[PDB]
C-alpha cells in the first residue's frame, strides 16, 4: 500500500510501516507542508497511517479540483468519523446527500438574509464594549480568546436559535456551557489515523467526537424551539425550507455545525487580527481613521458601511492568509483521472496547502511581514485566487464565508471606535503558533486595552 | 462457551448467541436476579455475553466468598475498562496491588480519623439548612438530590482536600463543574459486555470511561494541592502515608474514586430516605423526637451522640435495605475451587444478588413494605449478616462504610432539627426504581418543606 506514489513518479518522504509519514507530523501540519513545498516541489505525496495523500500547488491544477471536476471526481473531504448523528452535516455528507443539504441551506447565507442579521448582530457588539471597558477601566491585561469568544458566542445563539446571553457574565446560563465544549494531533486522531479501521467499531458504539450530552442537548433544545415558534435566524430559515426536504435531525446537525463554525473560528480570527494591529500600530492608527471617516461620531455601522471599509478588508484579507484557519483544503478522488497531465489514482486524497501557499516567498514577497497593502485595490488583482483560499473554492467553499467577514467586521468597526490596544509585557512577540493540530497560538494572546 | 453451566449442573435461562442473557435485563438487574432467584432457586448461571455468572445465595457460601477464601480465590471484582490511568483506584486494582492501596488507605477511614472529621462535616450542614429554609419560605417544591447532592458535594472537596464551597449557590465555580460530571445498561456497557475484546481497543486509545478532561483537572488540581501544603482530609491522610509507598498519580486515582463514592451515593442514599420518611409520617416523628432528646435545643449532633442515636440507625439501616445502592456484589474466580460442595470454575465471575437478597420473602416479613423495626435491638440478632450486605462483607467491603454513616446521619440529624418533609402532588409514589441500570428512582423524588 505503501508503494503508491513510489510507482506513480510522484516524490516524497519514506513511509515508515504502519505510521506512514506521520510521525513527521510533530512539528505541526504547517511546518511538514511548508518544508515538503521545499524538498518536493510543485506536486509531492505522503502517507496518512496507509492512506495516501497527494499535495498539489499548481493552480490550474487547484481549479480543477476545487472547481472544474468537483462534481465528478473530488466532491467529498476524507471520510471523518466517528461521527454518529453528526453524518447528516453539511460539511461531513456526502455526494447526493451533500448536495441536497448545500441547496436547502444555501439561501440562508445570501447577502438579503445577511443583511437583515446586521441589526441584530450590531446589538452583541455593544454588549462587546462594556465587558472591555470594565477590563479597561480596571488594567489588568486582557485575553482576547475569552472576550472576543463570548462575543462570537452571543452572535450565534442569537443568530441560530434567538437566544439572547452575556456569556462573559453569564458562564453558567442554561445553554452557555454545552455550547462551548479537535486536535487532529492529539493522542485520539493520530490513533484514528494509525487505525482507521476502528472507526466502524465505534459507530456502532455510539460513541462519537461531539459528546454525547452536547449533541443530546441540543437536540431537545432544537425541538423545544421547533414546537415554540410553531406556532407565535439560521433555524428559522432552515424550517421554513422544509415546508428531498429537510429532516427534523437533519436540522439539528447542522445548527452544530454553524456553532463550532462560527465560535471557534469567528473569535480566533479576531485574536490573530487584534496581535497583528497590536503589534503593527500604525495599522491600527490608518484602520481607526478609516472608521470615523466613514462613520462620524463613532457612527452605527450598517451593512452597508462595512462593505464601504476597504483598508479593513485589506486587514482581515492579510490576517487570513498569515493565519488560514483550515491550514489545508482536501477532496476525495473518487475516479481514476488525469488532470493538467498527471494521473490521479481513485481513493487518493487530493489536498492544497493552504498555509503552505500562503507564506511562499514564489507568490508573496516578505511572506512572514504583516503587510496589509497586498490587498489594495492596485495590487489586489495581482493576486491568484487558487493560491490564496482562506474560504476555499468552488462549488464546496465556505458557505458561511460571507456571513463570517460581516460577523468580524462589525465586531471590529465598533471595538476600535472605542479602545486601542497594546502590547504587553506577558504578549507572546513573536506569536508562536500551536505546534499540535490547530492554527492557534502557542500562548494565548493577552494585550493591554485603553479607552479613547 | 455458553455450555458450561449446562455441563456443572446448574440451572439457567437459555443463553443466546454472542448476547448471552443481556435481553434479559431490559427490566433492570433488579428485576432480573428476582426472577431467576424465583424460577431457579438458592444457585443458578447466566451469562453476560460470553461471560459466565453464577449467582450463589447461601450465606455459608457467600461468607467463603466475601471472607474465608477472598485472599487465595475471589479477590477481584470482574473486569472493568476501559480506564486509563484509574486502573490504580483501589476499588478498581488487583490483587498485590489492591492489597497494598487497601492497606495504605485504611488508617484514613478509622474511628479516630473520623471523630476529627466531625466538627468539619457539622459545618456544611448548617449550609444545607439555609438553602432549604430559602426553598422552604418560597413554596415551590424541592428536588432532593438537587439539595442533597449540593451537600454532599460540599463534604466531599473539604473532606478530601479542603476546598470550601458552596455548590447550591456556585455552580459556576472552579471544582464545582467537574466533579459534577455508570448506566451498566445505556447503549454504551452493553457493547462492553458484547463486545469485551473492544475494551483492549480503547485502551490503546487512551480513551475512558472517566473523562479525559476532568480526570486532567484534578490530576493537576492535586499536584498544586500537593506541592501548596508542602509546605505550610484525605488528600493529607494520603501524603503522610507516603513518607511500596503511594505514588503520586496513584494519590489522584484515589481522590477521584472518594468524590463519585461520597457524592452520588451518599446524595442518593439521602433521597431514600427522605422519601420514606415522607411516605411514613410516623417514623418521622419518632425520628424527630430522638433527636430532641438525645440533643435539646436542637443542641450540635458530635460524634459520639450520632452513635446514641438508636432509631436513626435502623431507619438507614432500612433504607438501605430497600435499596442497597451496589445491587449487586461480585469476584472474579481464578482458580477451580470447591466451596460449601460446588464445583466453581476457573474464570467465572461469582455475584452476590443483594437487592434480591434484602426483598426475599424467606428472610423478611413484608419485604416491599418500611419497617424499621426489623432493625430494633430486639431484633437485629435475628438478621443474616450475609443475607442484608449494603456495604459488601470481608476483606474488599467498603472502605467508607464508618464515614458513609456518619456523613449521612449528620446530615439527617440536622435536616429533621428544623424541618418536616410532605408529600406533593407531583411526588411519585410509590417510587418507580429506574428500569435503567441505576439503584435510582424513575421520577427523582419532589417533596414539600416546612420549617418547623
Ligand atoms: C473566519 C471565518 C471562517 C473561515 C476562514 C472559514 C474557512 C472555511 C474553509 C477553508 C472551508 C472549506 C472550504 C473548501 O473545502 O473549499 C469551510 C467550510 C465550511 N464553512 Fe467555513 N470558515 C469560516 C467561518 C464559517 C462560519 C461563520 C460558518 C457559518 C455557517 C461556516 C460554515 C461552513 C460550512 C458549513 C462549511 C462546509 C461547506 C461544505 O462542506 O459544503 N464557516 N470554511
Ligand atoms: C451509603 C453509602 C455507601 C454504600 C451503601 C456503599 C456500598 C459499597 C459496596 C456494596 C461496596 C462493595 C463491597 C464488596 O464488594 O464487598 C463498596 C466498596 C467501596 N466503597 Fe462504598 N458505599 C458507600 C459509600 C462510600 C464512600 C462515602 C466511600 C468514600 C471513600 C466509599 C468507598 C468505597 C471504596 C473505595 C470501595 C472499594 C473497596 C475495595 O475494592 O477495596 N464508599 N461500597
Ligand atoms: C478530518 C479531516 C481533517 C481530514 O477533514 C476535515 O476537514 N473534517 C472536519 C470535521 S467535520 C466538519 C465540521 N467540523 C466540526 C468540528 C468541531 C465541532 C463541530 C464540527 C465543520 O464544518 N465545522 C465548521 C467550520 C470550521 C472551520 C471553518 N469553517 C467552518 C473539520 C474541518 C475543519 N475546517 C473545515 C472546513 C469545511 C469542512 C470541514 C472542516
Ligand atoms: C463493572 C462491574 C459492574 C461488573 O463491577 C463494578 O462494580 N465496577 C465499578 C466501576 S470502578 C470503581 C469505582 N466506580 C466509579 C464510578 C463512577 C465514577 C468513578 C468511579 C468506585 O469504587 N466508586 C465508589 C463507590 C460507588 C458505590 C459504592 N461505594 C463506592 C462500579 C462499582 C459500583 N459499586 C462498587 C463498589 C465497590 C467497587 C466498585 C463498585
Amino acid at each position: 500500500s505503501h508503494g503508491l506514489f513510489k510507482k506513480l513518479g510522484i516524490p516524497g518522504p519514506t513511509p515508515l510501516p504502519f505510521l506512514g509519514n506521520i510521525l513527521s507530523y510533530h512539528k505541526g501540519f504547517c511546518m511538514f507542508d511548508m518544508e515538503c513545498h521545499k524538498k518536493y516541489g510543485k506536486v509531492w505525496g505522503f502517507y496518512d497511517g496507509q492512506q495516501p495523500v497527494l499535495a498539489i500547488t499548481d493552480p490550474d491544477m487547484i481549479k480543477t479540483v476545487l472547481v472544474k471536476e468537483c462534481y465528478s471526481v473530488f466532491t467529498n473531504r476524507r471520510p471523518f468519523g466517528p461521527v454518529g448523528f453528526m453524518k447528516s452535516a453539511i460539511s461531513i455528507a456526502e455526494d447526493e446527500e451533500w448536495k441536497r443539504l448545500r441547496s436547502l441551506l444555501s439561501p440562508t447565507f445570501t447577502s438579503g438574509k445577511l443583511k437583515e442579521m446586521v441589526p441584530i448582530i450590531a446589538q452583541y457588539g455593544d454588549v462587546l464594549v462594556r465587558n472591555l471597558r470594565r477590563e479597561a477601566e480596571t488594567g489588568k491585561p486582557v485575553t482576547l480568546k475569552d472576550v472576543f469568544g463570548a462575543y462570537s458566542m452571543d452572535v450565534i445563539t442569537s443568530t441560530s436559535f434567538g437566544v439572547n446571553i452575556d456569556s462573559l457574565n453569564n458562564p453558567q446560563d442554561p445553554f452557555v456551557e454545552n455550547t462551548k465544549k479537535f486536535d487532529f494531533l492529539d493522542p485520539f486522531f493520530l490513533s484514528i489515523t494509525v487505525f482507521p479501521f476502528l472507526i466502524p467499531i465505534l459507530e456502532v458504539l455510539n460513541i462519537c467526537v461531539f459528546p454525547r450530552e452536547v449533541t443530546n442537548f441540543l437536540r431537545k433544545s432544537v425541538k423545544r424551539m421547533k414546537e415554540s415558534r410553531l406556532e407565535d435566524d439560521f433555524l428559522q430559515l432552515m424550517i421554513d425550507s422544509q415546508n428531498k426536504a429537510l429532516s427534523d435531525l437533519e436540522l439539528v446537525a447542522q445548527s452544530i455545525i454553524f456553532i463550532f463554525a462560527g465560535y471557534e473560528t469567528t473569535s480566533s480570527v479576531l485574536s490573530f487580527i487584534m496581535y497583528e494591529l497590536a503589534t503593527h500600530p500604525d495599522v491600527q492608527q490608518k484602520l481607526q481613521e478609516e472608521i470615523d471617516a466613514v462613520l462620524p461620531n463613532k457612527a452605527p455601522p450598517t451593512y452597508d458601511t462595512v462593505l464601504q471599509m476597504e483598508y479593513l478588508d485589506m486587514v482581515v484579507n492579510e490576517t487570513l492568509r498569515l493565519f488560514p484557519i483550515a491550514m489545508r483544503l482536501e477532496r476525495v478522488c473518487k475516479k481514476d483521472v488525469e488532470i493538467n497531465g498527471m494521473f490521479i489514482p481513485k481513493g487518493v486524497v487530493v489536498m492544497i496547502p493552504s498555509y503552505a501557499l500562503h507564506r511562499d516567498p514564489k507568490y508573496w514577497t516578505e511572506p512572514e511581514k504583516f503587510l496589509p497593502e497586498r490587498f489594495s485595490k492596485k495590487n489586489k488583482d495581482n493576486i491568484d485566487p487558487y493560491i490564496y483560499t482562506p474560504f476555499g473554492s468552488g462549488p464546496r467553499n465556505c458557505i458561511g464565508m460571507r456571513f463570517a467577514l460581516m460577523n468580524m467586521k462589525l465586531a471590529l468597526i465598533r471595538v476600535l471606535q472605542n479602545f486601542s490596544f497594546k502590547p504587553c509585557k506577558e504578549t507572546q512577540i513573536p506569536l508562536k503558533l500551536s505546534l499540535g493540530g490547530l492554527l492557534q497560538p502557542e500562548k494565548p494572546v493577552v494585550l493591554k486595552v485603553e479607552s479613547r
